């Protein structure tokens, strides 16, 4: 996240951090067995970490659960990044407490000019590289389809939104992949590409989750 601020220990309590070794991408916990995160973000070997805040230190909250399986949206194209959602399922149901707790889906689609709230352990800086070891948020708005479209000519689908400021400065960035977007305690989106970070006319853009609740809920279902 660049241009945040520090979130605080556990005060965004369905943010998971995805880890192979080390710290690769995000996601959220949409209930005590399932998270979701950015297909972009598929690889074996994942450890669910839930109740993080420093990703560097043990302190107290934690619960570490190993995936068993991971499931990548059928229509998941890499190229494009359209589709760019996955759900990973827990070995074990997370013990759900103040501190490690499950986001609502949407029943809507969020509009453009709603506020909602970043978060992750991405780089903070949009030159260089600085990662933080504690969880980053940004408060940052939904923009509309046609100024997505035009900072993005030919890459904008209806599967995805961007989020932020035109003027740069506030944005998510690497590290911060497959992490949420929310708004009105509803998970509405996931983070999924830009070009850099906080750069001019260049805002993140965001898998639009309203979009695939129904395969969400029937893939849990079944699964
Ligand atoms: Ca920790």
């Amino acid at each position: 996240i660049v241009g945040g601020y520090t979130c605080g220990a556990n005060t965004v309590p369905y943010q998971v951090s995805l880890n192979s070794g080390y710290h690769f991408c995000g996601g959220s916990l949409i209930n005590s067995q399932w998270v979701v995160s950015a297909a972009h973000c598929y690889k074996s070997g994942i450890q669910v970490r839930l109740g993080e805040d420093n990703i560097n230190v043990v302190e107290g909250n934690e619960q570490f659960i190993s995936a068993s399986k991971s499931i990548v949206h059928p229509s998941y194209n890499s190229n494009t990044l359209n589709n760019d959602i996955m759900l990973i399922k827990l070995k074990s149901a997370a013990s759900l407490n103040s501190r490690v707790a499950s986001i609502s889906l949407p029943t809507s689609c969020a509009s453009a000019g709603t506020q909602c709230l970043i978060s992750g352990w991405g780089n903070t800086k949009s030159s260089g590289t600085s990662y933080p070891d504690v969880l980053k948020c940004l408060k940052a708005p939904i923009l509309s389809d046609s100024s997505c479209k035009s900072a993005y000519p030919g890459q904008i689908t209806s599967n995805m939104f961007c989020a932020g400021y035109l003027e740069g400065g506030k944005d998510s960035c690497q590290g911060d992949s497959g992490g949420p977007v929310v708004c009105s305690g509803k998970l509405q989106g996931i983070v999924s590409w830009g070009s850099g970070c906080a750069q001019k006319n260049k805002p993140g853009v965001y898998t639009k989750v309203c979009n695939y609740v129904s395969w969400i809920k029937q893939t849990i279902a079944s699964n």
